[PDB]
């Protein structure tokens, strides 16, 4: 099934945030309607925030993000969570090896902000 | 219901990272063992890293997140997700005021590291 | 926070099941419009689905779980959860008592159907 | 990523409920220790429960859930949600097809029971 790729409310601020945790530097792309609207990159094991950043789902809502290793694409797995039916967070972790711990690169999306 | 009390397995290493999004100065307490591990204090409206920290579960796995804006506690909630059966989220966002948006402080624990 | 209300998509068709796991009755009430449009009882404590029903969200997409044993309301706890950015979960769990199993009557909404 | 794999606490009783949303007859399998525990098969589009057990997780703790429609294995998410640090709901959906609803066969796992 497809990950990595969300639907949120148009036209609403959201905050992206990347954490690393794997031998290998990390590659964190953030697509808005498609087109690249963030890179993170860094190397950490020990949850280093690589990159953070408020983005605007604009008019389509559509939000994906990819991960990858050196030009591997790493594999993702995702969900969404909604708590008191208001706050809102879009989850992702990424394998880039073989020991299966999918946290090499976490992502979450939170909105709304403010 | 109790909200922002998570069993980790024991002794085992986590992130705990804190956003802010409002107008009050933002306090966050993360206890292990029944007793404060990291203190986190700042104020944005955009979403701003107010702290970052690894700590130890310790031997009862017990962590608790709490949050008070002008020395009153926030109202919290929170629920545990769980990715592939191994990478896992403990999300908490809080509320100091009236609009609902619980994302005065939202808090996000991660773990495995590594 | 309030727990158990569920803004889902408007006009929509939902499925409802409730499984109970206490000594006593449960009673389930789903509302949609603010009407109560479906309830369930019944006393289990091996997982009966005491109820399971198709029911559509309405203009509003306002659902809303209420749980009782006897008159007296049990606590609730949820949160919604969304896979593949398709699939839909909102979930309930509830306290008749001390323990805090919180499975007192457990909930189960999904979408979309078909 | 592995999807319908699940580590439950050891020797714990849980429910296991399978709804279908399909024109085909869903088969759905439910493994504890690798071995074939529990199998519901049925066809509704209206969301019909087509199966419900309670299952003890045994020594390992381990439980899968595989879907297929006559012999084809459908394709597989889920993700395991905690409330109140105690209710635990382990959640699958499945596609047969192409519109990718995702709701062909929906598998709710819960526990604690009592
Ligand atoms: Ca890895
Ligand atoms: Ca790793
Ligand atoms: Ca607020
Ligand atoms: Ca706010
Ligand atoms: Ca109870
Ligand atoms: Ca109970
Ligand atoms: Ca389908
Ligand atoms: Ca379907
Ligand atoms: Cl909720
Ligand atoms: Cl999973
Ligand atoms: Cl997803
Ligand atoms: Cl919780």
């Amino acid at each position: 099934a497809t990950q990595g790729v969300f639907t949120l409310p148009a036209n609403t601020r959201f905050g992206v945030t990347a954490f690393a945790n794997s031998s290998g530097t990390q590659t964190v792309n953030v697509l808005v309607n498609n087109e690249t609207a963030a890179t993170f990159s860094g190397q950490s094991t020990n949850n280093a925030v690589i990159g953070t950043q408020v983005l605007n789902s604009g008019s389509s809502g559509k939000v994906q993000v990819q991960v990858s290793v050196n030009g591997r694409p790493s594999d993702l797995v995702s969900a969404q969570v909604i708590l008191t039916n208001e706050l809102n967070f879009a989850l992702v972790g990424s394998e880039d090896g073989t020991d299966n711990d999918y946290n090499d690169a976490v992502v979450v999306i939170n909105w709304p902000l403010g």
